[PDB]
C-alpha cells in the first residue's frame, strides 16, 4: 500500500 511505499508516502504525505 502507498504508506509503506517509499515514493507513495512521499508524495501524499496529507494521507499518510
Amino acid at each position: 500500500g502507498c504508506c509503506s511505499l517509499p515514493p507513495c508516502a512521499a508524495n501524499n504525505p496529507d494521507y499518510c
